[PDB]
């Protein structure tokens, strides 16, 4: 593969769409690679990790406990729930409920937790207390997936993912205990982290929160490194593109390549 700044141009000239792209190291922040990435693209699902971050905050501060379990109703239910939807009789934790919309995309899991924040308000707020004075939520599960060309509503850039990532995950802004607990969440991601291990080299370290939508969006947020170490945030979007899903993973994967082929830098 060629080196990744191409390697991300060439998946524009193929799918004829634009693409958001940051690598970041964790520990320090350091950009190394950045592609359009003071411009605006749909978060679709990953904005599940922002939202459990919120959520943390909220049992930092006792205001909320992972071990609350939360009683809802079918008619609270959205489109693709496969965890949330086996639970109308026993109800879920506040902390299964983040592992679910996390590791298995589940949608209504998301809304009921992002009610218990404020909803997208609140969320949008909680990212201002951070320092993101960027990255803003409008909707709710699944409507913010709708990514209609020039719409503002619930976007972010590649950059501010990043660094608000990486200050949930690493800042003390959250205790020890939810830091760990954000990391596992995404360590455990069953969406689309065994199928990118299937194919990773030996030796490198995956956690990730992917996210799809119309228009041919689509997303990921994760920790990427050599050695089984979590050494660096990447986040890619692409947004805009024709192509079948297919070719999307595909390109998504080949900007990992050059990453992974040339990570020196
Ligand atoms: O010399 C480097 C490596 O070259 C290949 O690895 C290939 C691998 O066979 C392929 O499956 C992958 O596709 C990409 C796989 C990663 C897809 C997800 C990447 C994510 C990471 C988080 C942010 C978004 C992208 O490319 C690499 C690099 O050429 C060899 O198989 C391996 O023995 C060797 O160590």
């Amino acid at each position: 593969s060629p080196q990744p700044l191409e390697q991300i141009k060439l998946s524009e000239s193929q799918l004829s769409g634009r693409v958001g792209m940051i690598e970041m190291d964790l520990a320090s922040g350091r950009t190394l690679t950045a592609w359009r990435a003071d411009e605006r693209f749909p978060m679709m699902s990953t904005f599940k990790v922002v939202l459990c971050g919120a959520v943390l905050a909220r049992v930092d501060a006792g205001d909320e406990q992972l071990e609350r379990k939360i009683h809802y109703r079918q008619q609270d239910l959205v489109d693709y729930s496969p965890v949330s939807e086996k639970h109308l009789a026993d109800g879920m934790t506040v902390g299964e409920l983040c592992a679910a919309a996390i590791t298995m995309g589940d949608n209504s899991a998301a809304n009921l937790l992002l009610a218990t924040v404020g909803g997208p308000a609140g969320l949008t707020a909680f990212l201002r207390q951070i320092g993101d004075n960027v990255t803003r939520l409008d909707r709710w599960e699944t409507e913010l997936n709708e990514a209609l060309p020039g719409d503002a509503r619930d976007t972010t850039t590649p950059a501010s993912m990043a660094a608000t990532l990486r200050k949930l995950l690493t800042s003390q802004r959250l205790s020890a205990r939810s830091q760990r607990q954000l990391l596992q969440w995404m360590v455990d991601d069953r969406v689309a982290g065994p199928l990118i291990r299937s194919v990773l080299p030996a030796g490198w370290f995956i956690a990730d929160k992917t996210g799809a939508g119309e228009r041919g969006a689509r997303g990921i947020v994760a920790l990427l490194g050599p050695n089984n170490k979590a050494e660096r945030i990447v986040v890619i979007y692409l947004r805009d593109t024709p192509a079948s899903m297919a070719e999307r993973n595909q390109q998504i994967a080949g900007i990992g390549a050059a990453l992974i082929e040339h990570w020196q830098r």
